[PDB]
């Protein structure tokens, strides 16, 4: 394939080199490519990485579906989803080359224009846990969007502020962490 | 001081033209020092760059220990160091250097080493604030150094996953935290 090896080597590029690290050039380099292929389907740079993000975002979002019905409770659901992200190999390993990104675009309002819609599926999965939460009673949030969102921050906080030690040693501080939190909310 | 003077110098240049297009050749004329003089005080950029940051680190050490007389109990230290971390770094020119280098050196497990013992110092201020709550009973806790990684790393979870919200709504957002998460502790 064209498009879908290119995203395969400009993945590789986002994550093994910052953003700005890897360049148009590159990508083409070691995929026999050239500057056309880059144009009706795949503009701007940016465009090659919201889509980098999107796939990725739904290869973890759907590994998260496939995997969640080892969970029983919500609440099992909160710690379980916020220990899987910890050892997937989807999205959360581009969160550095995001980071990146996230502030080398931040005066192009061009950004946003997808950009948030991607942070929705950021959030949503708390956002189910949280609120068919509410109704299994397993907690009382009255500010679900919120709360979703410190969430899904406070969470990859703890896996992209750490991504050097123990894997194991993780795995027990999420685990804390996502004890503390519910406890929290009641 | 001709150290503290490529210090001066080069810590505006990465503010100025970030970490990557610096070069040490900038830093030695615009500082009037010396390749020799720059080698041996700090050897590489890397060295220099994380010498900075050591600098910048103490300069928040001091800026947290007159702040904090703001906050009586350590419960209102911990919802006024999360503020703290928010707002500051909204408006903090080496943000964008750091964030170049963090995400440019930490391939290198080499540069890891100071590295994580800059952080630590970041994180040591919860250590703190947790140990300073038990001997006061706003709470217990017997692992201290965990909830403080947690604590440290959710926060900064928080404030940089986050860069598109209005300052407002952030620091609801970050407040809502702080509260969630000092009560999921008794
Ligand atoms: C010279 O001024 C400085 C210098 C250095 C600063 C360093 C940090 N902050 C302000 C600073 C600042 O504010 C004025 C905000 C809180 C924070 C949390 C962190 C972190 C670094 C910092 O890494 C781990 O989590």
């Amino acid at each position: 394939n064209l498009k879908d090896k290119i995203l395969g080597v400009a993945k590789e590029l986002f994550i093994k080199n910052g953003y700005n690290a890897t360049t148009t050039g590159e990508i083409v380099k070691l995929s026999e490519s050239s500057k056309g292929n880059l144009y009706y389907h795949f503009k701007t740079k940016e465009n090659l990485f919201l889509e980098i993000l999107n796939i990725e975002q739904s290869k973890w979002q759907e590994q998260w579906k496939k995997e969640q019905i080892k969970a029983k409770t919500n609440r099992e659901k909160f710690y379980l989803y916020n220990e899987l992200s910890l050892t997937t190999e989807y999205y959360y390993p581009l969160q550095n080359a995001i980071i990146e990104f996230y502030t080398e675009y931040y005066k192009t309002n061009s950004i946003n224009e997808k950009m948030n819609k991607l942070e929705n599926k950021y959030i949503d999965a708390y956002h189910v846990i949280f609120k068919e939460g509410n109704l299994n009673g397993e907690w009382s949030i009255n500010d679900v969007n919120a709360v979703s969102k410190i969430a899904a921050n406070a969470v990859n906080g703890i896996v992209t502020f750490t991504h050097e030690q123990n894997i194991n040693e993780r795995i027990k501080l999420m685990n804390k962490f996502s004890q503390i939190f519910l406890n929290g909310l009641s």
